[PDB]
């Protein structure tokens, strides 16, 4: 398996399958796609409490284990603690809920989805009558301490974070009494937001950057501005793709791979799922990597504007 070593010694497959379910996409479609992904050969599956599909991911995994397609030990399952569950007393029960949905005894990786907490409750996106998000005040170091307890309980193999900036990572890392460092920071990262400064920081601290939106996202309009540029139609990308005899998607993934990043790739289409697994079969030259570095625009498809009115909103800082 093409894997990257985490700072706790665990191995993460270097390409993961994404499972965000758009608002209009039925759960049955998420289930089918996850089943197919396992047949196609994906081993790393990335999901989240807030995606509403852990049950479907759990069904896909157990049905494919029962059929002999895969064994649990062959899979790397990530899920994410949602903002409404950051209060320390809610963390382990939220993980236990997710494990039940997933039909798993443990997950391979459990991460804080953002550094910003939200009002606790069943609603994942609590708002007032004006539609303003109801946020909360909870030190992410206090949430982190409970993730450490989850790991010590054997409910999760590795723990990490998502959508943290370098100051926020520093706060965890420099906290007196810290037990375990985050193994990863999962962030938006792609040719238009190449994260070079955050990447260099993470490398210096032995933290792996896991890239979502690696292909420019599925462009689900609940979260992604419809006027955003279409990464896979970029002219420089398409020229590099033609020169290398690979698809634009494969170039965009390989770019990240060669920088030590673990990209996620989502598709519902079988041949796209199949093609993305080809990313370990070719290499990009230093000249083409230089060309691809030139595409950075500091452009975020997923700015999480619903979290903006909070001092831990992560994306104001330079990196
Ligand atoms: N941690 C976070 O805050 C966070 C937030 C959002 C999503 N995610 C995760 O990131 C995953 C990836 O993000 P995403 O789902 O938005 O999409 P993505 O960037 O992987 O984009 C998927 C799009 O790429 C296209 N595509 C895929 N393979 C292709 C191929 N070989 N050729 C041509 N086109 C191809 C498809 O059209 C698809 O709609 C999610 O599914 C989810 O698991 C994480």
């Amino acid at each position: 398996q093409h894997c990257v070593k985490l700072n706790d010694g665990h191995l993460i497959p270097a390409l993961g399958f994404g499972t965000y379910k758009p608002k209009e996409v039925p759960k049955s479609k998420s289930l089918e796609a996850a089943c197919l992904a396992l047949d196609v050969g994906y081993r790393h599956v990335d999901t989240a409490y807030a995606y509403q599909v852990e049950e479907e991911i759990g069904q896909a995994i157990q049905s494919k284990i029962k059929a002999g397609v895969v064994k649990r030990e062959d899979l790397f399952v990530t899920t994410k603690l949602w903002c409404t569950c950051f209060r320390p007393e809610l963390v382990k029960p939220a993980l236990e809920k997710s494990l039940k949905k997933l039909q798993l005894d443990y997950v391979d990786l459990y991460i804080m989805h953002y550094p910003v907490p939200m009002k606790s409750g069943d609603n994942d996106f609590p708002v007032n009558e004006q539609g303003k998000s109801l946020l909360d005040t909870v030190d992410f170091c206090d949430t982190w301490e409970r993730l450490e307890e989850c790991k010590d309980a054997g409910l999760v193999k590795s723990i990490g974070v998502s959508n943290f900036n370098h100051r926020q990572l520093e706060r965890i890392l420099n906290k007196p009494g810290l037990k375990y460092k985050p193994v990863c920071n999962q962030v938006e990262c792609h040719l238009y937001l190449n994260q070079r400064k955050l990447l260099d920081y993470c490398e210096s601290k032995d933290i792996v950057l896991v890239a979502y939106g690696a292909l420019g996202t599925q462009r689900y309009k609940e979260w992604v501005d419809q006027n955003s540029p279409v990464l896979l139609n970029d002219p420089v990308l398409c020229d590099v793709a033609k020169k290398n005899k690979r698809s634009p998607a494969l170039i965009a993934l390989r770019y990240l791979i060669q920088r030590g990043i673990v990209p996620l790739a989502q598709s519902f289409k079988e041949n796209e799922m199949r093609e993305n697994l080809q990313v370990f079969g070719f290499q990009l030259s230093p000249e083409d990597m230089k060309t691809l570095d030139g595409l950075n625009k500091n452009f975020r498809y997923l700015p999480a504007e619903f979290l903006v009115d909070h001092p831990e909103y992560p994306f104001v800082e330079e990196y």
